[PDB]
């Protein structure tokens, strides 16, 4: 892809692959939150960031400060076929202090019409202690020159699906999936387990019958913990109503929080 | 990507993605094993056969016959770096009545230099009964004209890597991984689980030490039995050997039942 005219912007167009597609002959919110994952990681070289999915500058090196997502909102209005290809526009923005959040707009690129958009916080933390620091005075001059200058919201609406605190779900669980366990191919090339591989652990929880007659429109996850490579996860749904859900992602020996959720279908 | 000049064999050219690579920054043998998989599926799209991974015919659908992976077999030279493009070209070619073969050799673009090749066996069964049949000539006399008639072989040596036969590892097993899941990510989209997905488990017993210190340049897998949506898994590795090899078994965690065999050949870094 490419940065836009103002530079202040990155495009990039994908064709949707064979392996990519799920049982409708459409992407799955797992390839879509994967490109959005590739086209970030575009943006961040393209203006010389780091690459390893922690966009850092020489100074956040030095300091052994990374970003971390700490909360991801997607909403699909139509998933793209296989063959078909999608444009993805994305961009970033300070929040002050808290930190910094990255937005995405899919469109069609026969049609030009929308056809999703997600948007994403991210925060500082040290690497090594795991800590969490306000976006420093140095740090964020360094980042600034890249971002627009006005408000640029993927998702505009005064107090919206994005913005909403989720609250923590109750035992019993409606449904669940226990012993849960990533594998090498679901790590990164720093060795942690890809951001995505909770989306997919979130959505193992949802009934077969809700994903043979319901497609995914809305998801927002909520990043507590990590998993390390070596612990098992229980993923737990319960209905809270179109079917609304609240989710949790929990360690399966003290049942340490690492994710909460919530998802809403629409009726294919 | 696009058929060849004589519309015999089929090119693709792929970027590798950030999600793509492992802890080298390189493509993972995932990666690799997942475009040579979308490559042969626009070969078939590009000649009018299925494209849900069985590459049929009208007739094969009448009858309800698919084509099924019996055997893959992969040799990495080079993994792609992120960012680097690589160029696949595959085609198939007619084995008589024992089934098809699918061949695949990896190139980089900008060296253009051979990385990596492929070869995979693939025999012709009944979708419901799951009953291996031998191939008509009503059948081959559909698929010939999109082969060379002249054999192209992507393992060509008078006795290669590809053709020896693999045997069953004995109890105990030195290192292994058990209890191991299909998610939704790992279904394709006939709700079966991908051959790639077999690939990973193989190689999830496989020392993280050997992981660390060498790279896979060979992996032979036998493809004998599918694991179902709610199946799980045990994973069995013992080192049979510069160069460290292994023999693999992929078996079912109650009845012990078979799945997968193989061998994976690593080489220092
Ligand atoms: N409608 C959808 C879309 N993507 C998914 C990805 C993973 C699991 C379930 C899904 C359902
Ligand atoms: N805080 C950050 C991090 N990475 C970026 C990459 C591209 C453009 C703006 C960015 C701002
Ligand atoms: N050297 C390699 C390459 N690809 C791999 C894929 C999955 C697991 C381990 C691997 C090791
Ligand atoms: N038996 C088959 C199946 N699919 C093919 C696709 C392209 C060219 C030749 C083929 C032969």
């Amino acid at each position: 892809g490419s940065l836009t005219e103002d530079g202040l912007s990155y495009k990039e167009k994908f064709v949707v692959r064979s392996y990519e597609v799920g049982s409708n002959k459409t992407a799955t919110v797992e390839t879509i939150a994967n490109l959005l994952q590739e086209v970030g990681c575009n943006h961040a070289q393209s203006v010389g960031f780091s690459t390893d999915g922690f966009a850092t500058t020489t100074t956040m090196r030095k300091l052994h400060l990374i970003w971390v997502t700490a909360r991801m909102h997607i909403e699909i209005y139509k998933y793209p076929a296989w063959g078909d290809v999608v444009e993805i526009e994305t961009w970033c923005q300070s929040e002050g202090r808290i930190g910094t959040r990255r937005d995405w707009i899919l469109k069609d690129s026969v049609t030009g019409e929308v056809t999703g958009r997600a948007t994403s916080k991210w925060v500082m933390m040290n690497q090594d202690t795991r800590r969490l620091q306000k976006v420093s005075d140095d740090v964020r001059d360094e980042y600034l020159v890249f971002c627009p200058q006005e408000p640029r919201l993927a998702f505009p609406e005064e107090n919206n699906r994005s913005l909403k605190k989720i609250p923590k779900l109750e035992d019993p669980a409606q449904y669940s999936m226990i012993g849960l366990k990533p594998r090498r191919a679901d790590l990164d090339m720093n060795q942690h387990v890809n951001n995505v591989t909770y989306i997919g652990w979130v959505l193992e929880s949802i009934p077969q019958e809700i994903v043979d007659t319901h497609e995914l429109q809305v998801i927002t996850l909520d990043y507590r913990r990590e998993c390390q490579q070596d612990d098992v996860v229980d993923s737990l749904t319960t209905t809270t109503s179109d079917s609304q859900f609240l989710h949790l992602l929990r360690l399966s020996g003290d049942g340490q929080e690492i994710n909460r959720g919530t998802t809403l279908w629409r009726k294919k």
